């Protein structure tokens, strides 16, 4: 129903074989690889803001689903894309050759990000406030 | 007692100033001055795991209070320093010119550090799981 909350890392595949794929250096892997942080969300209807924790870096974006968006992506990049909220629990968006897939059930977000033969995912856990 | 816990930003003073004091790159600077992340603490006894969410990056230290430890800084610099314990609730250092004071205070940490004629604090509040 609502993706608002604080998120922690639980779980993650692929961290380091999906960073190198799109270009991260490799002493930005190693110090990244092992944080399991928090991300935040907050949604308004159409309307998010996405707080998140990658690795060492922590990147804020912010998009209404269906609308063209300018986002920051992991190599400092901005990309323009449109985000889609399928059904209530699912946000889905390509951008360059990556699938982005953030699913939502009970208090677990599994985001899947798929690049070539490369499936990069993260299991996270609301934390109950 | 304890510092351990997660713990939400909530106002801070004069990032700015501190940050081009201490030579962040300016595009930092400006993507960073509003992010109000969460920063973790584990503590065991004398012994201090941070993961600090700072502007857009997470830095990881480790410590035992009273021995010689090295510690990343703001611009990646590491530097070897001794954390104090001032009373119970503050933990007290230097290094380079900058004096640091993390104070606990129930749910709130103020962290304080002093750079000459610039005063940098963080006011944080403990997310209650
Ligand atoms: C699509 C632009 C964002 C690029 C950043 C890629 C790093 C992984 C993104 C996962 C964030 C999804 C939110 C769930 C919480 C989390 O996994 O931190
Ligand atoms: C001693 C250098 C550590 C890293 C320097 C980054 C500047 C911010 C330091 C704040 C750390 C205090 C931790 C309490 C919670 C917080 O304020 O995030």
């Amino acid at each position: 129903s609502s993706f608002s909350g604080k998120y922690q890392l639980q779980s993650q595949e692929n961290f380091e074989a999906f960073m190198k794929a799109i270009g991260l250096p490799e002493e930005l892997i190693q110090k990244g690889k092992d944080i399991k942080g928090v991300s935040e969300i907050v949604q308004n209807g159409k309307h998010f803001k996405f707080t998140i924790t990658a690795g060492s870096k922590v990147i804020q974006n912010e998009f209404t689903v269906g609308e063209e968006a300018e986002m920051e992506t992991m190599t400092g990049e901005k990309v323009k894309t449109v985000v889609q909220l399928e059904g209530d629990n699912k946000l889905v968006t390509t951008f360059k050759n990556i699938k982005s897939v953030t699913e939502l059930n009970g208090d677990i977000i599994t985001n899947t990000m798929t690049l070539g033969d490369i499936v990069f995912k993260r299991i996270s856990k609301r934390i109950l406030e």
